[PDB]
């Protein structure tokens, strides 16, 4: 029923279900199979950054991830987001575990808009570096939590530290993101967030993505594991 | 969710999501960008005239749409609406605005629906010349009004008389149609009416739309200006 | 909205819809219009026997349909289940009668499924010989009665036993059934049904249907007839 246009930070392969046989960053719409993929070195226990940027001049989503002292990945497809959304949006991060278990912890969080008419400039503009516990900013839902050392807990952790497996949360703006009217001429956004895998087994599972999705979205059900907490099913 | 067959009167180009580069006329199936199109001489403050016709023996959706002492365009395409759409069904018409304004004025509105089975004829037939405040037999929708000059006011229209932005409205008759059943032979259905469409600027933007859709059809969010109060997204 | 995977038996050509000239035996993914069709001798009044069976190693649904002292019908399509449908599902069978009319009657019903994992086995059994009208396992839906002689009529059939044009019932087993998680290696379900198809006309209508869909699943409007109580429309 949900629209849904992510970016993809891909750690386990699924061969099954369309996914390279190697950790990858993806570009989805409105399907867990990717439209774009390209070869990530995901590393364990050390912070990464994503990057996410749009324009509506371009019609093109790209993603680049980082690691300190390492390699970076990078995607682009073609894809016009007016065309494909509606008016009214919705922007969030999304995670899940299956049996094979990971941390999915977000330590910042900044989100960019931008909507220019025919006639100054719309535009919304949010940055979290510290996340939290009574954070009404912030539609929780599933198994994310706020709070624990300031940062956003998607996946279920241990009092410990441990990884929870077969876990799955989301953690969306409260406030609706304007992406297009009829008055528009170019539209724009920038996402950026630093994040932590850290697995105690050798395979970490599933990982993280960005989405956009209309205002009234929920986590799907038996969206845990290969689908991300995204999309039903694997069409 | 809802399931959308459209006749457009589109006045406004809207190249970006698939419009030819002028005023046209289409035939929609589940989707904005028209599956057949054909070149429209839109007159402004002039009372134009639309009729509509289909059966199911022809298998085909055919349009007119004529001016006095002016061009005429005509559109048809091959479709099976049974296999298309519901049972059951409700007919109507449907209007929006977007930056640029327009008055979606209905002047007359006249619907004729037929049903044939094995071994006489089952028809609904309805005709509106004058409409009236309280008024019944139609579900009104978004910013359309009855009741001033005895017409049919889809898009807001301020009391002076000038078009206001950014609006939408659709007029349902409120007895359900029916179009198929498992005895049926031949169904068919005429539609026809008579409207106004005035600027004061230059373009006026995006027209009116006679439409068949499932009984609980309700206008989706940001389905102003392009969209034509009928289609979420524009795939 | 529901996702909808079927093992069709068709008694009634609808050529118009897609169905060859001939009654038939379908495998329906999403769609009326069968995937792969075999064609299948209907016997008037005569006990036949259904069964299905479908494995994720295979990747492959197949159907065998029996009369006693004559011709057999078989059935089979390349398919992903776990890919199409959610996680957890529910099984019915499904019967629709249109102008033309038929029994629907079911004398016994079977379903086993298993799930194993990465470590013995998950698996769901039950078996139906004889129905109840206090039958609590069981989701009816529709015209669909159980109590007379023992048996499940999925459509309408009065006191005498003649029976009742444009009639549609379903029935669905109550607890939802596992058919995949992340830890999963095989999964595997073998259904089985005997049935009673009698007319008194010349030509019976429609048919049986065992299918798998989500767990909130419902009768959708106008879905008697061709559309076997399981489509909306006919795409
Ligand atoms: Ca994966
Ligand atoms: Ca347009
Ligand atoms: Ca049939």
């Amino acid at each position: 029923a949900d629209t849904i246009v992510a970016v993809e930070l891909d750690t386990y392969p699924n061969t099954d279900i369309g996914d390279p046989s190697y950790p990858h960053i993806g570009i989805d719409i409105k399907s867990v199979r990717s439209k774009k993929t390209a070869k990530w070195n995901m590393q364990n226990g050390k912070v990464g950054t994503a990057h996410i940027i749009y324009n509506s001049v371009d019609k093109r989503l790209s993603a680049v991830v980082s690691y300190p002292n390492a390699d970076s990945a990078t995607v682009s497809y073609d894809v016009d987001l007016d065309n494909v959304l509606p008016e009214w949006v919705r922007v969030g991060l999304s995670a899940s575990t299956g049996l094979y278990k990971e941390t999915n912890t977000i330590l910042s969080w900044s989100f960019t808009s931008k909507l220019k008419s025919n006639s100054e400039t719309n535009a919304l503009h949010f940055m979290f570096n510290q996340f939290s516990k009574d954070q009404k900013d912030l539609i929780l839902q599933g198994d994310a939590t706020t709070g624990t050392d300031g940062n956003l807990e998607l996946t279920r952790v241990s009092s410990n530290g441990s990884p929870q497996g077969s876990s799955v949360g989301r953690a969306l703006f409260y406030a609706p993101v304007h992406i297009w009217e009829s008055s528009a001429v170019v539209a724009s956004f920038e996402a950026t967030f630093t994040f932590l895998i850290k697995s105690p087994d050798s395979h970490p599972a599933d990982g993280i993505a960005f989405f956009i999705s209309n205002i009234d979205s929920s986590i799907p059900s038996g969206s845990t594991g290969r689908l991300l907490g995204l999309f039903p099913d694997a069409n």
